[PDB]
């Protein structure tokens, strides 16, 4: 039926779009600064990282909308650029190292109140060995640390994982079942992500800086949240992992209250 219409998934959910694509998301620096991406005022919550990160921002600003909050959001990141020093190139072909060396800098400059911070941990230029992404993260939490040394560091975690396009997963219990999925599931659900959730929830706090949890706000006994409505407009992921506005917005619903006390 309807799910099983959404073929090209990036063009259906306006994928640039909910990124901030060509604005703030995969853009040249002064591009970034000239397009206010980079805020200098008191509660800025300043968000670092890949796709991962920028599919934080529909959710934290749906958050502060709805409470009527003084908070405000500056956003840095970049397909294929986690906040980790990996000699890689993002989707432009430019240096992952430049671009956190940029990032640092305009944290330097504007002494947000907030970092907030996150990545695609089986992405190409993540950290696979989980010891070594923990050894990586360290390197950048120092470097935030010494450039704004009174800023919150916040790790939100990996989301749940699908192993396939999330609407594809559905069309394909539709097809097998001729039922309607539950709104938890683990059918379709990637095993692998559990065991990072686990093992950042163990070993981040240690470190220095705050873990939430975005795998338990999103999932519970019967598995991972599929839906929040009838429909592929109602669904929580774009692909098998990027949030759409409805994943987004559930998540901060859940988690925006351990942001802004």
């Amino acid at each position: 039926g309807e799910y099983a219409s959404v073929t090209d998934v990036y063009n259906y959910y306006k994928y640039g779009e909910l990124l901030r694509g060509g604005i703030c998301h995969s853009v040249q620096l002064t591009a970034a600064i000239s397009n206010g991406c980079i805020k200098n005022g008191k509660h800025n919550i300043f968000i670092i990282g890949d796709s991962y990160a920028a599919a934080l921002f529909n959710g934290l600003s749906h958050y502060i909308d709805n409470k009527g909050s003084d908070y405000i959001i500056s956003q840095m990141t970049d397909g294929n650029a986690p906040p980790l020093f990996v000699d890689g190139k993002d989707d432009l072909q430019r240096s992952v190292i430049t671009l956190n060396n940029n990032r640092i800098n305009e944290i330097k400059r504007v002494q947000p109140e907030v970092v907030l911070l996150t990545w695609s941990v089986r992405g190409t230029n993540g950290v696979h060995d989980k010891k070594l992404a923990i050894d990586a993260l360290s390197l950048t939490i120092k470097k935030i640390k010494e450039a704004s040394p009174d800023s919150r560091i916040i790790f939100i975690g990996p989301v749940p994982e699908w192993n396939a396009n999330l609407v594809k997963i559905i069309s394909n219990y539709l097809s097998e079942f001729k039922k309607t999925p539950p709104l938890y599931m683990t059918y379709g659900l990637n095993s692998e992500i559990s065991e990072w959730d686990s093992y950042f929830s163990n070993n981040v706090p240690k470190m220095g800086i705050e873990y939430i949890s975005a795998y338990k706000a999103l999932c519970n006994e019967s598995g991972c949240l599929t839906r929040v409505g009838n429909g592929p407009d109602f669904i929580t992921a774009v692909d098998w992992g990027h949030l759409t506005k409805p994943g987004s917005d559930f998540l901060f619903n859940k988690i925006g209250n351990k942001i802004i006390k």
